[PDB]
């Protein structure tokens, strides 16, 4: 089998939601979750006498700070007769030899699964940041869930008396309903991030259209992150203040792509928000045996006998996408 | 006679369908096609525990896997009395040599083939997204069927009962329609790309003149592709949750020019809809000598004696085009 | 005399009718002009086994293919008594050579030549594409016509029926019209270059001018050729999909300007149309001598005796514009 | 322990406020502060005859002295149990290294408490400007209260029979008010500066949004000095010839967090108020024997032994946030 060190891949495509609010990582060594060693949040300076005395600040977790990883292997084999991705410029000269053949195969295999599992990760996080529930579900494996601590307040839903699709496109203006659900935001909103469907009914305002912003873009440097992925990702411009973006994530279901949001659901925010990336242990003998359990990602081949007489390769994750304050963000459940 | 390096044409314009449902390409080395060399979809992660081993992702074959190639091949004639399109002041003195005049006539030649061999493409992909049901048959070669996979539930029929020439063009609206045919569409649907005509009576409908979006700063870089067929390709507008775009493509057949999509029709589908790109073998004697069975295209410069004394430049190849879910459109035929 | 090789201008400023839809030239070495040669259209495919060898693809597509080229001559003196336009800071005492003064008129007199050719060629393909027809008439030379194959279904009168002039400037939308002449364009409509007058009143319409998408910089790229030659075209900009300017050059007959088009007239084209830039001979033994039959323009310098005792300057050439298809574009006569 | 010039922050993230009035810095040689050893403002020229020497000019500024500043003093342990936030594209052979895991632990500590630090200061001139009154408690601090020398009109509230709460949202004109309250203001009113809930109540009125120039860039540096703050600094846009900032950082008191302003508060000044940024001596025996008892922060780390048997960093200040006029900022509460 190919050695560890097949693992050059060293590209960052993370769809749109693991680059702009969990822009860090906590890998643990350690198989559960503590929320003791996350460092936390800072605290104030408080005013004391001169060197006659002196306290130590200590750091606490809170009251729970136990979690369990989602751990998680995608398998795949090597079978050197499938269809090889006609990718340009590559001549079938250097093809015919079975070497190149199975060292691209494999390549190929490796990029598919994290594709799926990156999905898996943006998946959970936007299910933990969409109103702020969670839950940890899967067949062989059994049912785990995690409270967030969102508070009730960040998740409004415009269905209830006053909604959004029968008021007048003319001159109804949804300023005062966005400020009025940016209020509660526990910090100032400066991402506004909008749904394919929910997207027309908003701007369908005409007043709107003259306020907007459109000329090339003047935020930050996020119209780099946009512009590279920017197939499910739109960018419009400035509200004023705020950027306006659309995301039209997509997810393969066991045959169906599936949106990453539901369709008229928006989420309200910062554009720095502080994010976990926590990561679980790799339980298996060889990374113990090299020590890396902490990492995102591992990586491993073999070739098994006997009853499977064929070889295989494996990817194992163990995440728990998670977010320190809830509150900073809002759930707009339009209708 | 030229050797097999002569195949520099660098042109990437494909009409509207290799390049927008399918992107995946696949070339055999192998006569027939068997579908279950096809890598196939990338299922979530779907999640285990970790005691035991996981479950191995394969790519799972269907009922129907062994289907005929499309090998179709072309040539012309390089008689070197073909007049030059005068390239802007590169010489003029050496359009006198003959040495020269060939060795130009051959790329445009060459050109002429890969844009008539582009069409039977297009008019496979686009039979396969209007029916699931494709027919390859023509003189000197014996008639051919591809069943893909389609269900009813994405033939439906405007004349089944109501039609929208039979309603109001002012009160009604199709907006309800367009969902309920999107529920059977069995996924996410953005494009619903019309007819020349299709579109003209639908377009009468007044909710729809307001309700679309002509805006420019539209939904994403697909546009981009309309600069590049800006000749049949135009983008109307945004819908809300849909793009809108119509498409006056034609194909030339002997002498006269039609038509690639009937009167009134449009598709219910998606921009990540996967399409395969397959390609048979190159049945040529000398191919296998350089074990170039494996290709796209295959171009060839040769000489003909005794009866027709003259020479000619080839190009074969197969095309097969499939998809990996025919059932991922909805094909509405108007009245 | 001077060298032939004094032609050193290379400063193409075609009036946005030879760049925009006539990019192809085609000289020939055949005193009349034959349209079969052009290679034009070329079928689609055919499906053939893969054994029997498919047969040779022809070019015919043009049955009529005879007309007349466009020959016209200018020339003029060299008598070194003009009034010359100082440039800044170059010639302190080089005013006084007089075989300075003299190239350097030689150098002015081309420089103003080449724009009554030019005249020529924009009055060709104004003529063309503005009723489909073509007249070729001079003193000291046959008159002659020129058909294109326009149908009349592309000259229609606005005066024919309700036109724009006794319309709403603020309620009706002209747009209705725009696609009720858009239909029968052969080709998707992104050009609808207008006249000053003609424009203005449609500038009128309201509908237009909360429409009208002006905002520079569009993503058309035509502009970028447009700023160039300026000071006779505007840009009006964006009216959705398709592009709109408005034109208004004037070609100066013996003492006065006119304008190319009659005021109320409009166009209909695509951004690529085909159009030929052809050129007839250089029927000049003194040119044939050098094997310089086929080309674009010609210079000649050289003395002359007896009754007009000068010396004299020829620039000869033969440009007979022509289009791939004369329906291609649809002229309406506005009102 | 680590050495003192292990001192690698260059950051500077002041908020807001010590970015803006407090750009002057004075550091005290002594322990106490005297008031009186400021520079001062100078007279205008004391005209002379040319023939006598002049009295030679000493400006001496205020009158009270004797101030004393407090005396914080974040402590920290490096207990290695701390789980390393994962830093992009780092190699885990280094993170085998227990002393590269400690510099990085002690590294980010030194961040921790630098943000720990300037919420004090922080708030010091929040009290600056908010009355010019700043009581400064604690436990174990000795509670001292600093007069600035503010008058009354410097804090009215709007709470006559008219206030901006209970009038026409559509009629009355803000500016009227604007300037009655910042013609008492010493000097040109130039930062309007508001609390988020206060300003959605100010924005309520239109007549604010039709001369409300909320074009991106403020006057092209204030953005060059507030991006950097993208958590808690907003710059709504000129109100003519003044900026508009909307600021809701919240310090973190031992468990929540709490907003620096007042709700409904907003404040008049200038951009140009100089203000003092006086610290006091570092009482450390180290420092003494460096001659560092003169500087604004003072990092340390040691090892203790026996009761808290550890190894600690340190940090210590005397911040005595001043400013120069008081009365140049008026302080409205609004109602």
């Amino acid at each position: 089998a190919q050695l560890l060190a097949a693992n050059e891949q060293k590209f960052k495509f993370d769809p749109l939601f693991l680059r702009l609010f969990f822009r860090e990582s906590y890998p643990f060594t350690t198989e559960k979750v503590y929320l003791s060693q996350i460092p936390g949040l800072v605290n104030m300076a408080l005013y004391v006498s001169p060197i006659v005395s002196g306290e130590v600040i200590r750091s606490r977790g809170g009251s729970t700070s136990e979690f369990t990883p989602g751990y998680v292997k995608p398998k795949h084999e090597v079978n050197p007769q499938m269809t090889l991705r006609r990718l340009p410029d590559e001549d079938p000269q250097n093809l015919a030899d079975p070497a190149y053949r199975r060292r691209r195969i494999i390549m190929q295999n490796m990029r598919d699964e994290e594709l799926a599992i990156a999905q898996v990760e943006e998946m959970q996080a936007v299910s933990a940041v969409l109103k702020g529930k969670y839950t940890m579900t899967g067949e062989a494996f059994d049912p785990v869930e995690v409270d967030m601590g969102r508070s009730e307040e960040n998740n409004i839903t415009q269905s209830g008396g006053t909604e959004w699709s029968k008021r007048d496109k003319s001159t109804y203006d949804p300023t005062d309903d966005i400020e009025a659900y940016a209020l509660n935001a526990s910090g100032v909103v400066n991402i506004i991030v909008f749904d394919p469907k929910g997207w027309a009914l908003f701007r369908s305002f005409k007043a709107v259209k003259e306020k907007l912003d459109t000329r090339r873009g003047s935020n930050s440097e996020l119209e780099t992150a946009v512009k590279d992925l920017g197939k499910a990702v739109s960018y419009k411009g400035m509200y004023g203040d705020v950027a306006i973006v659309v995301y039209s994530g997509q997810y393969v279901e066991n045959g169906v792509k599936k949106n990453f949001l539901p369709d008229n659901t928006m989420v309200l925010g910062n554009t720095q928000a502080r994010g976990l990336r926590t990561y679980g242990c790799i339980q298996d003998a060889d990374a113990q045996r090299e020590g890396i359990n902490a990492s995102a990602r591992y990586p491993k081949n073999w070739v098994t006998t006997g009853d499977p007489a064929r070889e295989f390769t494996m990817i194992q994750s163990a995440p728990l996408m998670l977010l320190a304050d809830p509150d900073e963000f809002v759930s707009v459940q339009l209708a």
